[PDB]
């Protein structure tokens, strides 16, 4: 009973080598701190690149999720000063659980995973300092 599951997007675009640098405090947080965090938690492992939705067996994933984003893709982006301020980082962070709450039964293990790291995230963001 195959099916054609298609192909994964390219992952999303990690580099930027011509903009032009500029760190900010807040960036600095967001990667120094609150990525170190997440990405040390225990539950961080489903997160920390672009879901393979294909090998997974994901059924409709690309058509219910529009911007898959994941932790890798964020580390990669404030290594490569690809955010030109931290709003744009935290979007991605937002997108990235609200991709996996859309896309998933409220019960299910991977919600319950990306509920913690949210929590602390939040817990994270609440310190984030001052421009
Ligand atoms: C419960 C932990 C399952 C981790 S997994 O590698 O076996 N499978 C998944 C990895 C990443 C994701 C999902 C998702 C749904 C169902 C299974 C998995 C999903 O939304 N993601 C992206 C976080």
């Amino acid at each position: 009973h195959l099916v054609p599951r298609g192909s994964n997007p390219p992952p999303p675009e990690t580099s930027n080598p011509n903009k032009p640098k500029r760190q900010t405090n807040q960036l600095q947080y967001l990667l120094r701190v609150v990525l170190k965090t997440l990405w040390k938690h225990q539950f961080a492992w489903p997160f920390q690149q672009p879901v393979d939705a294909v090998k997974l067996n994901l059924p409709d994933y690309y058509k219910i999720i529009k911007t898959p984003m994941d932790m890798g893709t964020i580390k990669k982006r404030l290594e490569n000063n690809y955010y030109w301020n931290a709003q744009e980082c935290i979007q991605d962070f937002n997108t990235m659980f609200t991709n996996c709450y859309i896309y998933n039964k409220p019960g299910d293990d991977i919600v319950l995973m990306a509920e913690a790291l949210e929590k602390l995230f939040l817990q994270k963001i609440n310190e984030l300092p001052t421009e």
